[PDB]
């Protein structure tokens, strides 16, 4: 069942789950899944497993 993605906004320091960098920025940093909060950059949603 894949994960459902939605743009998040950051409050304090978070790494991408998938690639292991931060997610920069003051705003809009990077997706957070609905159902499993996986936190990933707009780049790395599509290379994550898709398994939620
Ligand atoms: C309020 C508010 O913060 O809006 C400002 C952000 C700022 O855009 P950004 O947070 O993407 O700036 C990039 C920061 N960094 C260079 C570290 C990646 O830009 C807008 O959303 C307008
Ligand atoms: C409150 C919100 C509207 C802004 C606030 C967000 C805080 C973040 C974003 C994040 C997420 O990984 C990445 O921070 C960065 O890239 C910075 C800190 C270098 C910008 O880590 C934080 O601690 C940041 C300002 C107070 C400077
Ligand atoms: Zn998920
Ligand atoms: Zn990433």
């Amino acid at each position: 069942m894949p994960h459902r993605f939605k743009v998040y906004n950051y409050m304090s320091p978070t790494f991408c789950d998938h690639c292991g960098s931060l997610l920069w920025g003051l705003v809009k940093q990077g997706l957070k899944c609905e159902d499993c909060g996986m936190n990933v950059h707009h780049k790395c949603r599509e290379k994550v497993a898709n398994l939620c």
